[PDB]
């Protein structure tokens, strides 16, 4: 009396290069901005990470043995073009073309993705996407990727671009560690999706023979008290900055009314130009109907309270319950909702938000075509006992989406297949190495591989598509 799944459905797994691989000066890698930002800001470094540049075989065989069919799989850019351009780095090539054949050795669909929060490092400390000479790095960098790997038969652009402009020029957790600069946030997000539109343009024109498609990050925001027009304005607002913006440039080919009078509301409060020249228009027109598929990653919701204060945010990495703080002048605050369940981390657990998310985009974009949960997963830190890691609250955020999913997609939502971040262990960007996520646990003294409670889960999942 459950909820089933298509029986051609995806069950993935997730990574990203930088938090996986490791290998950060070898092979010719050329350095990015996270080599010296974690070092002065933070308590951890990208090595030893979970090592996949030598662990893969073990990672897939085992992603396998437990009904895996998927895998999100990063090609790290700077392992490429060690400076971002001219001179490629051979050995680079061919560690990706190993683990790409791996995969298919191991039944793994790979769903590639050219950037993920990391720019080679000289590219990066050049105005990363602010600066238009990147875009064209960046659509060389892509070009060289389509005819070299013709064993990728999905491949996406860059990963969470929301998230890049947040925590880069918003947030200042990722480099350059910059705040409340939302000027550059919007600037990004329009530069950034010129550089995708041109790339899947030039996808299709020299017509590979895959899919091609955005990794969007779609946090529902929600008015704190619906009642309140005040509250409505300000989720509205938030959403903009962090949503609409970039949905619309990647189906409308342009700005929508509410969106830009919202842009130009926020960017009056808190000062701030954009430069939006009618070139990037013809880019984000050309390729508005080109996308495959959309994916969603998605974690949690978001609930919205007028504020008329002065902006101030910060970021809890440390897992201390409500040192989280976040509110923007002319836009607002977040308040958790009373009794939610949140976590150590404050993310909020809501899987109705996902339903309405799958439903927004729906309705307002009609040509998304596929969706796809390119990534959804609980971090916090397991308890590694008897060799395993009793994780039933992973089970359980886990299977309460899966069922949002499984309504999202009888209500007419194309679905098309759920990617748990992530499928190992991997440090996290701004909260270290105690923020788990992992199907199994990898123990990074040793770099052991462990199957979860979840892993054991995922694998029935995977082989009846029966919730439960
Ligand atoms: O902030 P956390 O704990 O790392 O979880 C955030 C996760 O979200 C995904 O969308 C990002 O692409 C991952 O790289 C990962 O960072």
């Amino acid at each position: 009396m459950t909820k089933t799944l298509p029986k051609d459905f995806i069950f993935g797994g997730a990574t990203a290069a930088y938090q996986a691989e490791g290998a950060t000066h070898t092979d010719g890698k050329g350095p990015v901005a996270w080599d010296k930002y974690l070092e002065d800001n933070y308590w951890y470094t990208a090595e030893p990470a979970s090592d996949f540049y030598h662990k893969y075989p073990v990672d897939l065989e085992l992603a396998e043995e437990y009904g895996v069919n998927g895998i999100r799989i990063s090609i790290a850019w700077s392992r490429i073009f060690p400076t971002g351009y001219g001179e490629v780095n051979e050995k680079g090539v061919e560690f990706y073309h190993k683990l790409f054949a791996e995969c298919h050795k191991r039944h793994v669909e790979p769903f590639v993705t050219l950037h993920h929060f990391d720019t080679p490092e000289a590219l990066h400390s050049n105005g990363d996407f602010l600066n238009r000479e990147n875009i064209e790095h960046f659509i060389d960098y892509a070009a060289f990727c389509f005819e070299e790997f013709p064993e990728v038969n999905y491949w996406t652009t860059f990963n969470e671009i929301g998230p890049i402009g947040d925590g880069q020029y918003l947030v200042g957790k990722f480099p350059p560690g910059i705040k409340y600069d939302l000027a550059k946030v919007f600037q990004s997000h329009h530069n950034m999706m010129v550089s995708h539109a041109r790339a899947v343009k030039l996808y299709k024109d020299k017509g590979y023979k895959g899919e091609i498609g955005v990794v969007h990050a779609l946090p529902t925001k929600y008015p704190y008290d619906p009642e309140n027009p005040a509250d409505v304005r300000a989720a509205e607002l938030e959403d903009i900055i962090h949503n609409k913006f970039i949905l619309d440039a990647t189906y409308l080919g342009h700005y929508s009314d509410k969106t830009m009078e919202g842009v130009n509301h926020i960017l009056a409060e808190n000062g701030g130009e954009l430069d939006l020249r009618d070139e990037d228009f013809q880019a984000l027109d050309a390729a508005k109907d080109l996308n495959d598929f959309l994916g969603i990653n998605y974690y949690m919701s978001d609930w919205m309270q007028a504020f008329d204060g002065e902006t101030e945010i910060i970021h809890n990495g440390k897992g201390e319950k409500g040192s989280s703080k976040y509110q923007i002048k002319g836009v607002g605050r977040r308040v958790a909702p009373d009794y939610v369940p949140r976590t150590d981390w404050d993310w909020i657990i809501y899987p109705e938000g996902l339903y309405d998310q799958i439903m927004r985009v729906k309705n307002d974009y009609p040509n998304y075509k596929k969706i796809y949960i390119t990534c959804n997963g609980l971090g916090y830190k397991d308890e590694f006992v008897d060799n395993t890691v009793y994780d039933d609250g992973r089970i359980d955020y886990v299977k309460q989406h899966l069922e949002v999913l499984s309504d999202a997609i009888a209500d007419g939502a194309n679905v098309k297949g759920y990617f748990i971040w992530s499928l190992m262990d991997v440090f996290s960007w701004s909260n270290g190495y105690e923020k788990r996520y992992g199907l199994f646990y990898v123990d990074f003294d040793t770099q052991e591989r462990y199957p979860k409670k979840s892993a054991h889960w995922y694998k029935k999942l995977a082989e009846t598509q029966v919730i439960e």
